[PDB]
């Protein structure tokens, strides 16, 4: 398949001379960024290099880090130069903010310093991708889907506007094709969420997140039970991290037992599984609760996350956003392309 995986070492340009220090992204990282920051002004390192190093905090379980380091950015460059410091800082606390347990408060504590920063940004660059699509996504997580949808919308318009202001085809984007087959999965068009889904999967089968998980939500609110299933053990399959993969297929195959996943639900919800312990009335009540925490997470399992592009925060190159043009499609994800 394709690859969007990070650059793995970094080389900071030394000041005085003209070596090269080089940083292993996964394993030099020092547990205080401020160590970094001092090398990173001593040698008047370009804020490019602030920024993948932030990105590889983030994506190696250090988001703290990643934030801290940023806003110490900060301090250091000005004016206009400071619009993808923000940026950054605007992506860091959406991911804060789909922490998997804050309370309501909380979460849109995140929020609203994710709008502050994207205040900032737009301020500066109001045509940056990376700013529109924060506001769309703003809008989803904060329940707002109707705007979300509005505004994606006239967000493709204009940029389908600007390709004709300088001759191009456009190309479709994934992340807007994410947003809004979400969007319409929200709206229960079930339908026109689905073959966007699928569409994702023929542009890039290595998309973050895995629109199969969204292939499968669909099937399974389409009542093609089987396939939802089928979806979700190829998302767990090609990526076993994927703990929405897991659940998803734990929950639909539990469709004695209540045992047998209890155990399996705990290698990887696990509340109201034990409040089911409590005429098969009851194997109703089992089903139907299911059916209802299947459907509980908002985030539909697939959280959008510009940290998974290389190249998109730390470069403003938003090429990975438009995906591959061969599809080597596997056997196992163009049974996914069928119908309902
Ligand atoms: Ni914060
Ligand atoms: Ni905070
Ligand atoms: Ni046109």
């Amino acid at each position: 398949y394709p690859s969007m995986e990070w650059p793995t070492s970094l080389d900071i340009p030394l000041k005085a001379s003209e070596e090269l220090v080089g940083i292993d992204l996964e394993t030099d990282l020092p547990d205080d960024p401020t160590d970094l920051k001092t090398l990173l002004v001593e040698e008047n390192s370009e804020k490019e290099h602030w920024l993948t190093i932030a990105l590889a905090y983030c994506n190696h379980g250090k988001t703290n880090e990643g934030i801290k380091l940023i806003e110490m950015a900060l301090d250091v460059f000005q004016n206009s130069e400071r619009a993808s410091l923000h940026t950054f800082l605007t992506w860091a606390h959406l991911n804060l903010a789909k922490g998997q347990s804050l309370s309501v408060e909380t979460k849109e504590h995140e929020l609203t310093q994710a709008e502050l920063n994207l205040k900032d940004a737009i301020g500066f660059d109001p045509t940056w991708i990376g700013n529109m699509l924060a506001t769309v996504e703003l809008y989803y997580q904060r329940g707002h889907y109707d705007k979300a949808l509005e505004t994606s919308d006239l967000f493709v318009k204009s940029i389908h506007a600007e390709d004709h202001r300088s001759g191009r085809q456009s190309k479709p984007n994934c992340l807007f094709l994410l947003l809004r087959a979400k969007l319409l999965y929200q709206k229960k068009n079930y339908m026109a969420s689905l073959k966007i889904f699928q569409e994702l999967l023929v542009i890039n089968p290595v998309l973050q997140p895995d629109p199969r998980i969204g292939i499968g939500l669909c099937f399974w609110q389409l009542k093609d039970s089987k396939m939802a299933i089928k979806s979700w053990q190829r998302a767990l399959q090609l990526n076993p991290k994927n703990t929405s993969a897991s659940i998803l297929v734990l929950l639909g195959e539990f469709r004695a037992l209540s045992d047998l996943n209890n155990i399996f639900s705990e290698n990887q919800v696990l509340l109201t599984l034990l409040q089911t312990y409590y005429q098969l009335i009851n194997s109703l009540y089992i089903k139907t609760n299911v059916t209802n925490l299947i459907q509980q997470d908002e985030d539909l399992g697939m959280p959008v996350d510009l940290m998974k592009f290389p190249g998109l925060l730390n470069k403003l190159d938003s090429k990975l956003l438009y995906g591959f043009d061969n599809v080597k499609l596997d056997k196992d994800d163009r049974i996914l392309l069928r119908d309902p």
